């Protein structure tokens, strides 16, 4: 490889007729491009540019001007390949079920690729460069990622009115003597509309996001087992790169998470 | 010769991914587990377990995996027809996302006395869990009987192509043309989701590539649509409400009927038949179709 | 689990009317099945068979007869799933290109699944239980496999007449000063008809199986570089299970390899 | 900003699967390689390399992988248009199995002065190697231009459905009926081989499941057919001989024409154009088709 500051400097001094303008185009200095050029000529055993101003290419430097040109033509179309911008994001289920959807209001002008994943899989999607960022419970930066705290999600204990009197008071004896809902005397019932439907059906008691368990408790369809609550910090982790798109989304997500508890 | 606690060994070694693990799980030495799987590999003439890293079934070990589990259920019932009173049996069933959010919910209400393990899986994922004995039944879009399984029709689920009014204004002011449909953003659960594609085909006898968002889950897919991101196919039970609200509007007059089926272990089982009755009844509200 | 010798013994004493015949069907002994039965009844808290001959099942043993029955019905259809027999085999390229094809004469009555793989991939196919056996250069038994020596394949050095006088005599100085053919001053050219076509085209010199390099040397299209030869032992490795199908194929392959050199 | 020896870093880290390796390969510290890939990840705004176990390109790093290699060839030519005389350039090209056994062979005869690295790959495998800069050209059944690639038609290859006379006697005595074709064993290179399936379709406007052997490679597939295992589709150039021999006979009157294409790096290159001329001329013997 012979690239690449020395080439752009060569094309510059050749296309614009001067060392000054070259500088002007590369945000460098007249003397800084001069020796930038003399290097390149050194390592090819000939003189590429002719000092006389306006300075055009010497015959033996044409191919290198051609190189600079086709190189640059390639780079362009490459950058294109990699219209609507695609952003792939990972989110944990309770977040998609709860606060994350706000983000959709800010994002109708791009093309989302949303994945519902847990801590471990989010991390993989990050590392493997398929997910640009993840809502996750992991606090330690994933390789190549920056970590933004989002606050905490709060979970309550819940069952139905009937499930209470069946398993009196919270007879703290009925620890396992009570049937319990879960995700992955315990029934496993994913989604959200059924993990909810299970509990509503006096089928068990479970940990529900406060925000989800909100309405039914007011309806009276739900009752709190007890006044214990568990608090899980969420984090936005994304690629530690400076990019307008990464920043936009980090910002949208942080704002859709405003109503979470203080971390 | 015809098997035994040899299957037990297999199923344990695969579900637990270790020879040592499944040994301190059935009260026996690695050697025993090894000869047990070996003797079974001998009888059947096939290698059944990849021994490496985490232990998994080979292709040929899938059917005996299932065999082990149908046998385990058959066994615990034959020995409860002898003694129930209490018995809390573990039942695993696969269910497609769209069914769980709509009709399937009802199955819990009429359930007992059994411990439920429900998996949200698409057509392909669920057929695997059936083959592998992991699930003793599944709501699937699959009409063809998977191995070791009876097929029950449940009815058809109708899918309406919908979106919010703002979305229609911005993208379908002039209606659902093939010039408009090539530009309006569509939704989808993921790449394997063909629902939107069958419309468009049905609607334009063709196939139109468009901008398409991928948003999974009921809440996820629902917020996307509610948030005017794009149009998408929704189980009618789920659109019924936003159609009243004004929150959703039908993008066009066409729809999709998708036959559902309840596939479960072909065998005798008071627990199976009972679950089947419940699943079938929970679906009495589908469109009759066929 | 309660299975499974005790059940078959129960069904036996129940279906046939006697302990004798039971024995007769299970290749066991009258007294050996008697206590085989009393165990099973012990661990279910009731009497399953009635001593009186011919002995039928007791009411409380019917379900266990049913169990034995449905169990067995399942096993059958399972065994089926796992018409024409499918046999998947791995072979190294130079073997498929050379001696292995003889095997096809003995095998038109089954359905072959032939994979062309090297030592490492063969081994994986074996371990992962997809290939029943592999022709391979590996001598150490793969996990779960038995090893059959097959003999040695012999490779010669070759180029074209022109390639000689271009790279006098084997001026042992032109070690790298000569262009060479290879697989994975060296051109990489797989298949067999082209790895051959390359050399024929004075494009390089390479190691060819003696059997392949046979004809052209007689044609005069090929010449030997020198009289060095390299010898590679081949091995048939397959599942260490006793099975009629495994034995058939181990035998066919060993015979198709008869004309290899003494190992 | 616009890249540089940053690509060099990438391509090295991916082709070698290690940050340390590619460092002791370009004379620089891990850190340098790291910042170099980082600065490039920065400029482009994407993660480009999975750092783990063996280092591989991410999807978004594929195009820069190609970029690195087209640049590397462009560079070594621009600097040989300055100085050749000797130069032995490494060129990698993909070629489908059926082309290598028939017409492509000719390309070596009219070749120089260049070091050849030929890969036998099917349609899909070869398009990958083109995208990834691994191959600077490929004979493929793919008409659509892969990214960074010009497409040249080469002609069409004809495929005859054939078998040995013993095979016909035993299985096709009464000819190539859909009742006979459902029973006679067919061949195939593997599951993705659709050649035999397109016949049968062409022959019976339908699709018939049959016993089918899978035997890859030219010698492998050829011995199978010669050994009466089954019927299969053969490049005519290859059947021409056994049709004379009597060794093969056409199973039926139908055939398949498959358009071939030569896809190569879209750019200027005396080496590319030259290779292209040779490939194109080696194929002058295909059927003109189109």
């Amino acid at each position: 490889q012979l690239d690449g500051p020395q080439l752009a400097a060569l094309a510059a001094v050749v296309e614009l007729g001067s060392f000054d303008a070259a500088a002007e185009r590369l945000h460098v200095t007249p003397s800084a491009v001069s020796q930038r050029i003399k290097s390149l000529e050194q390592q090819v055993g000939q003189v590429l540019v002719v000092r006389e101003k306006p300075c055009r290419a010497t015959t033996a430097g044409i191919p290198l001007l051609r190189l600079a040109a086709q190189t640059a033509l390639l780079e362009s179309e490459a950058l294109a390949e990699m219209k609507r911008t695609r952003i792939t994001i990972a989110v944990n289920a309770d977040s998609m079920a709860t606060w994350f959807s706000a983000v959709f209001d800010g994002l109708g002008d791009v093309l989302l690729d949303v994945r519902i994943e847990d801590q471990d899989h989010s991390a993989r999607l990050l590392r493997e460069g398929v997910a640009m960022g993840a809502v996750t419970t992991e606090r330690n930066p994933v390789p190549g990622c920056r970590v933004h705290p989002l606050g905490e999600m709060r979970y309550l204990p819940v069952a139905s009115r009937p499930f209470v009197q069946r398993h009196d008071g919270f007879t703290a004896a009925a620890a396992a003597k009570a049937p319990s809902l879960a995700w992955n005397p315990t029934h496993f019932v994913p989604t959200t509309e059924g993990f909810t439907a299970a509990a509503r059906a006096g089928l068990g008691w479970g940990m529900f996001p406060e925000k989800l368990a909100a309405s039914p408790l007011a309806d009276g369809s739900f009752v709190r087992v007890c006044d214990i609550h568990l608090d899980v910090p969420l984090y936005w982790q994304c690629w530690k790169l400076d990019s307008p798109i990464i920043a936009r989304i980090t910002d949208t997500v942080r704002a859709a998470a405003s109503g979470l508890y203080r971390g």
